[PDB]
């Protein structure tokens, strides 16, 4: 069977034209029920112009659930193709909006049970876990995100434990030697002392 | 049973009022052979008014060898008494002069086998050694020194190990609870983020 990308429809929170909350995971739906047979592709550039992971779930019914994490405030450009052809209204230009005051976050770092206060590196040890606790109690209802730029150039969404008392815990261990950037945002915006530049060594 | 402090003679590199290099230990000699019987005392005030230890070796022949460490830039005041009476030209005012660039020194902290980067404090555990390594390779020809202000009210010279590759290791264990100030200088001047304020707890 053929495909007809002009019949593909997009909807849902992750494409909201009025903007989306930065720091919150979001979903949107792609409906290709009238579009024939083809692969759905989704490519996202983040506000710093870098690629961002788009998770595509095929619902087995002609529809797809697409999820991404807008960690940083700004414009996300989402290019969507079906069967190799760009769908109507792609590329989508989605504005992740900040709320709250990231600058009210307080950060404490711990290594091996030793508290460092708001301080990390410059040098850290491969294989040694760092624990970064962010106190967002005063900052607003949004979340803390942690994005790590590794020496090979990848970008990692580090899991952030939400304790539900306005605090967040970040556990990260550097596995390879070289330079890392640990970017910690609240509601889309850097918290104080973010980003942490560090060098991981034996 | 008497003494005459006016007959005591003093001389030597640690009394060089033209100037001495900060960060380097120095000695001087006291000749009390013509001064009768009495106890020799030497008080040293650093340029901020804090007492510094003067080590007095009684040579058993009416002479004494005295040493001290001028860790900080500025004028030291050296009060010398024999039999409780001040000797001539006391107090001696000895200017320790800075050299080099302490801003080029780099700090690494280690506690309990864990490297903590440049991060010292806010809290440390009583009886747990801290190792502070200062990389002074780019700072010039002088030495790193360390003084600790103890909750005692006392002001201690902490011995610094010179590795002769441009780095220096400071080992320090807080013996008692309370607030400590750890001052680290190079060639008389604070390295970056000195002084370090830490609280020792159980």
């Amino acid at each position: 069977p053929a495909h007809d990308a002009s019949k593909v429809r997009a909807s849902g929170p992750g494409l909201n034209a009025s903007g989306i909350p930065a720091s919150l995971p979001v979903e949107f739906t792609i409906d290709a029920r009238d579009a024939g047979e083809g692969l759905l592709t989704v490519q996202i550039l983040d506000p710093e112009g870098k690629p961002k992971k788009a998770n595509i779930r095929d619902n087995g019914d002609g529809t797809y659930t697409v999820s991404y994490l807008p960690d940083m405030s700004g414009r996300y450009t989402i290019t969507i193709k079906y069967g190799g052809d760009e769908i109507p209204y792609s590329p989508f230009r989605i504005h992740a909006l900040p709320t709250g005051d990231a600058s009210k976050c307080l950060v404490t770092v711990s290594i091996g049970g030793h508290g460092l206060g708001a301080c990390l590196g410059p040098r850290i040890q491969i294989g040694q876990e760092t624990v970064i606790t962010v106190d967002a109690k005063a900052a607003g209802e949004r979340k803390v995100t942690c994005t790590v730029s590794t020496p090979d150039g990848a970008e990692l969404d580090v899991d952030v434990v939400e304790n539900h008392d306005g605090t967040f815990d970040i556990y990260y261990t550097a596995p390879e030697p070289g330079k890392y950037v640990i970017t910690i945002r609240f509601g889309g915006e850097h918290i104080p002392n973010s980003p942490f530049h560090v060098l991981a060594t034996e």
